[PDB]
């Protein structure tokens, strides 16, 4: 159906591991979009055909307002394209390296974004697990968005992939390469509500090694800023046992996050 001379190109987005993402406008309908590209020796070599199909048809049949909508793809021999959402207000990334960190409003209205799209994705059992700032992406009224399913499957699982960048999201279960399920998207979220009130993530480290043994041993300390409500949903989240850990609607409706939410569940 759709194939580049359909699309006027523009300026860069961002970058990715194998995905370069530009902003595009369609031809004939002037519909403004953003175009993931992916070449094909690389996905090849990485052998990770089956991350990207799963990317396609996981996302492109949830319908969420916090989850960004992929539209379509289309290949043409060395290259292939996906068709997604256009988010104007840029990463949470980018804004938190621009503020360094957020206050207890930001953070809060955030969180329950993310248990609200997180909720709808249990239901189905999918599972996104690489949830972290420069995959969470923002709409026309600075709403929160998931983005990047490239490593979401369905629960139980194991991994069969080799993990190639940053460990700071990941948690016990998963780095040392036992089974998992849906409780490795409340570890992250646990991750996240530090690093958005504190500016860097509880387990970061110098190496490899070492960020690897924060994690497994759950090592964590809280700056004297951090507040009791804070403290106390953070420690729920960042159990080790993954049994532990509240369900999406405690989190929701923890007193904290009802006192400081700008959004409802
Ligand atoms: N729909 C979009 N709108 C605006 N920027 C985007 C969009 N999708 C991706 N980006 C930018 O491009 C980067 C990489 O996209 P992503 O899909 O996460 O690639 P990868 O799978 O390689 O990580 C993002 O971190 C973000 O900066
Ligand atoms: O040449 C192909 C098949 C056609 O492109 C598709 C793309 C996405 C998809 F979900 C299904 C098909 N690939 C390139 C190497 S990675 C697997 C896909
Ligand atoms: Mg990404
Ligand atoms: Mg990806």
């Amino acid at each position: 159906q759709w194939a580049l001379e359909d699309f006027e190109i523009g300026r860069p987005l961002g970058k990715g591991k194998f995905g370069n993402v530009y902003l595009a406008r369609e031809k004939q309908s002037k519909f403004i979009l953003a175009l993931k590209v992916l070449f094909k020796a690389q996905l090849e070599k990485a052998g990770v055909e089956h991350q990207l199909r799963r990317e396609v048809e996981i996302q492109s049949h949830l319908r969420h307002p916090n989850i960004l909508r992929l539209y379509g793809y289309f290949h043409d021999a060395t290259r292939v394209y996906l068709i997604l959402e256009y988010a104007p207000l840029g990463t949470v990334y980018r804004e938190l390296q621009k503020l360094s960190k957020f206050d207890e409003q930001r953070t809060a209205t955030y969180i329950t974004e993310l248990a609200n799209a997180l909720s709808y994705c249990h239901s189905k059992r999918v599972i996104h697990r690489d949830i972290k700032p420069e995959n969470l992406l923002l709409g026309s009224a600075g709403e929160l968005k998931i983005a990047d399913f490239g490593w979401s499957v369905h629960a139980p699982s194991s991994r069969r992939t080799t993990l190639a960048g940053t460990l700071d999201y990941l948690p016990p279960e998963m780095i040392e390469g036992r089974m998992h399920d849906e409780k490795v998207d409340l570890w992250s979220l646990g991750v996240l509500c530090y690093e958005f009130l504190v500016g860097k993530p509880p387990f970061e480290a110098n190496t490899y090694q070492e960020t690897y043994k924060r994690i497994s041993r759950v090592e964590f300390t809280f700056p004297d800023f951090v507040t009791e409500g804070a403290r106390d949903l953070i420690s729920r989240l960042l159990k080790h046992n993954p049994s532990q850990r509240p369900m999406l609607r405690e989190v929701l409706e923890h007193p904290w996050i009802t006192a400081n939410s700008s959004k409802p569940s």
